[PDB]
């Protein structure tokens, strides 16, 4: 269903971007226990390394994390109250550190049980996108069963199913973009 690869993306000057943010990644993600290549990937992906970035319904910073949501459920999780304000998101230190956060939030929360951490980095980014409900109940409208369902899966397959299943066009076409971040951040491995 999803023609998830058009138009091509090109990586190239966005992961550039992103990995002068990799040392903060690298930090952050080891706190968070989150994969920095992912966070780079994310960085990449949403603000193209731009920590002054502003995005949908006034998602901010680097990683694109927006305050009254995602910020307020990674204070939760801290025991704060409140949620994070615009000036600390375009600090790129607590965006990458928040973002790590809610990344972890995903991955030890509803997708806790996906034993192929390749398919939970696929998961991770579909979840990142459009939440991980939209994306559980493409297999089952429990949250055990479903996560059941995803475990039967490799990365290819998983793909396929978000491609063919999901109601977002983005789901897919952000495992595409995650991958192509991915190729690219090869040049800057020697």
């Amino acid at each position: 269903k999803h023609d998830y690869t058009n138009p091509p993306w090109n990586a190239k000057v966005p992961v550039q971007r992103a990995m002068q943010w990799m040392p903060i990644s690298q930090k952050a993600g080891a706190a968070w226990g989150v994969d920095p290549q992912l966070i780079t990937a994310i960085i990449a992906i949403e603000s193209g390394g731009n920590p002054n970035a502003v995005a949908k319904s006034n998602a901010i910073g680097l990683m694109q994390l927006k305050a009254s949501t995602s910020g307020r459920d990674v204070y939760r999780r801290m025991g704060w109250s409140g949620e994070p304000t615009t000036s600390e998101l375009k600090n790129p230190e607590r965006n990458i550190s928040m973002g790590a956060a809610y990344l972890n939030i995903l991955e030890t929360g509803p997708l806790a049980g996906i034993e192929d951490p390749k398919v939970l980095q696929y998961a991770l980014v579909v979840s990142y996108a459009n939440g991980a409900g939209a994306l559980l109940r493409t297999f089952s409208s429990d949250r055990k069963k479903a996560i059941s369902k995803i475990n039967d899966l490799d990365a290819d397959e998983f793909l396929e199913h978000v491609a063919r299943n999901h109601p977002a066009p983005q789901a897919p076409r952000y495992i595409y973009k995650l991958e192509q971040a991915l190729d690219a951040m090869l040049e800057h491995h020697h």
